[PDB]
């Protein structure tokens, strides 16, 4: 009886085939606009080094030992104070990608309806796809989800939850404005629906102020149905894998129960280190994050405006890390990617961001990682690839 | 008015057991001496060397350490694991604890109603991970010499489990040690039927005798059989709180684990992997020898104490490695009830029930001698003896 792997795997093995995540993470003179990797010039290496050594010397017996599933209590407290909730309503997760996996586990079943935008974040699609749901979509544009399309969906289908990224959506960069957020909240409250609000880019706004979150608006309305995800990845360090979920206790409790068997607890040194880094100077750190991303976005748009012919369209984000690019109808972003690689530049083709397919002429560009000169040079290389693609028609 | 209970899916009903989160916050009750969680001896933690190493990593390589990193793990760590275990680097996946490896295995191999084979009892974390997928648990008893192979033969004549989950070396929770001939017989049974084994080797290095037994993975590799997925961890030998472990498998299986890991957490934190690699680059053998000495001495301290304080109606194992003593009360007596009395005497342990996937074992309990110094072991056992005497006096 020779062993067959294909025959020994379960259904889960046939739902995890997309490889965008590992392909974006994989470790020469290629300039990357691919993964949403935060600017390394913002990492506080020296402060981190001091703080990590102090933790390990003075509290190493706690930091290196098994620790609570719910998270380091001072970090839960810091998060609660920042977000505006009780500490017991905060779960520390091993990145918000883990919170998405936990959400999928708690809420989805084979064939269960779930709603997100087309496009939306590939990580969330991948986490949810594991459970074998039926994906329902609405379009995403410059002002967020198409609420008219959503109204029609909700007449016929009750999603297990709605997954949204109101602030600088991955991958479009779209910003759901305040009146739309209120309308959306009304639509959800009228049917007692659950919303998973992913606020990874919360603090990366380019204007004067952050918009109220769906969670904030819900809290004001007395409505308990928003599960709120945030992360320290975009504002401090993605490699530490420290993030959080905030919810009504009944929901949060299920997330904590799921977390036990996922990894026991998020590494304790990491939580301690985030807390030590942010307990002073957080406001100021966030202001500097905004100034850097504003400047890189400006450089990206200047470079694109210079190098990209008008037959190719792209968004002009008001925050976050991404530009979203649309090629002429029927042109292949995958084909372009192969040409870009020969020109020593990378991006993410758009296909993985569309849960039910389509989008093969779209692509996402991240300006977060490179400095302004590498942005300018990377876009010059992209422009050459685009020009090659268009010239073949 | 929103209804949470109606909003959840089936998974919300399969995650109710709270043993894990309960064991992990016992620290919040510092006056209680713990024989509960398998928390490693903190006197072994290399705090100073770790502080120095972490600071050097963040100053010299902080742009790698603090950035998004490969799903498969830090390459020098993969290589280090590959050299230690005896495989190619590309056959290693770094995981956020072996608990995550368990969750990944469940994801890849189990569906609702699918059969899975494990012992009764077995590790509650594995039970918890697998239960999420809604499987049918098949069991065989576990004893001093590991799984009951005659019982296993009967199971395998009737069913093809998606995998067999075993812990051949110092099983959680019994401390059982599967001897070499039983390992070969198990291997033969699985090879003849083309089944998969998940071999959890958390306690690999914690042997009290002269040498480590061959793993089922090593035996399978010698026989040319690709069906063993091998799990190991740095938790019991270096630091559990860092959450760094590994899965080793044939590339076809390993690839599905890597695929699953993407959407679980993107990647295991990179500083943690670097730190583990830096700490183990030199002196690993000597570290391991020290681990063995310490747990050998704590096991001896525990048995000495039990032998003086525990009434002879109560049975307990005498482990040859690992972290645990497995205790069985007279039939019908409640480990849970004993636990409540133990809490009143300021000692904790883990009742046996969570370790039995299909129920049972309500008279059994696990004791961990890993965490306390010898004086705390002696005092905790005096406190446990008082609880036990109170339990037995009520009859
Ligand atoms: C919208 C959104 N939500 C969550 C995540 C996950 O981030 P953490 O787990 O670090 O908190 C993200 C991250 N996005 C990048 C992931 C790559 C694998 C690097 C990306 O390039 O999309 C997110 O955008
Ligand atoms: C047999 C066995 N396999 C895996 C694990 C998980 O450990 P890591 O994820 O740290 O690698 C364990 C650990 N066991 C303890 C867990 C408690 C929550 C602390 C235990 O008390 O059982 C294991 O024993």
């Amino acid at each position: 009886k020779p062993l067959s792997w294909s025959e020994a795997f379960g259904k889960g093995a046939g739902r995890i085939q997309a490889s965008t995540i590992r392909e974006l993470l994989k470790l020469p003179g290629i300039l990357s606009f691919a993964g949403g990797l935060p600017a390394p010039e913002l990492f506080p290496k020296e402060e981190a080094a001091e703080a990590a050594a102090r933790i390990l010397r003075e509290k190493g017996e706690v930091a290196l030992q098994y620790s609570p599933t719910e998270g380091y209590a001072p970090l839960r407290a810091f998060v609660a104070e920042w977000i505006g909730v009780r500490p017991e309503e905060v779960l520390i997760t091993t990145g918000s990608q883990q919170a998405l996996d936990l959400v999928g586990k708690v809420f989805l079943d084979e064939g269960s309806p779930v709603l997100l935008e087309a496009p939306s974040y590939m990580g969330a699609i991948q986490a949810f796809r594991l459970q074998g749901p039926r994906f329902l979509t609405v379009p995403a544009g410059e002002e967020g989800p198409d609420l008219d399309a959503l109204e029609e969906v909700l007449k016929r289908e009750r999603p297990r939850f709605l997954y949204l990224i109101p602030s600088f959506q991955n991958p479009t960069g779209g910003l759901t404005p305040l009146p739309a957020r209120k309308r959306l909240l009304q639509m959800v409250m009228e049917r007692g629906l659950v919303v998973v609000e992913d606020d990874a880019y919360r603090e990366l706004y380019f204007g004067e102020a952050r918009l109220p979150s769906l969670f904030e608006l819900a809290r004001e309305a007395g409505y308990p149905g928003v599960i709120y995800l945030g992360s320290f990845s975009k504002v401090l360090s993605p490699g530490l894998r420290v993030a959080f979920a905030v919810a009504h206790p009944e929901a949060l409790q299920k997330l904590v129960q799921a977390k036990q068997g996922a990894d026991l607890h998020t590494p304790m040194l990491n939580q301690m280190l985030v807390h030590e880094l942010l307990k002073e100077g957080f406001s100021e750190r966030l202001e500097r994050v905004r100034r850097v991303y504003r400047e890189k976005a400006q450089a990206m748009l200047h470079a694109l405006d210079r190098e990209v012919p008008k037959e190719v369209r792209y968004t002009r984000p008001k925050g976050g890390m991404f530009v979203w690019m649309e090629l002429p109808k029927g042109l292949s972003a995958e084909g372009l990617f192969r040409r870009a690689l020969e020109e020593n530049v990378a991006f993410v083709p758009g296909g993985p961001f569309f849960a039910n397919g389509g989008g093969e002429n779209t692509l996402r560009l991240s300006y977060a990682t490179l400095d302004r000169e590498g942005i300018a040079e990377g876009v010059r290389r992209l422009g050459r690839a685009l020009k090659g693609l268009l010239a073949l028609v």
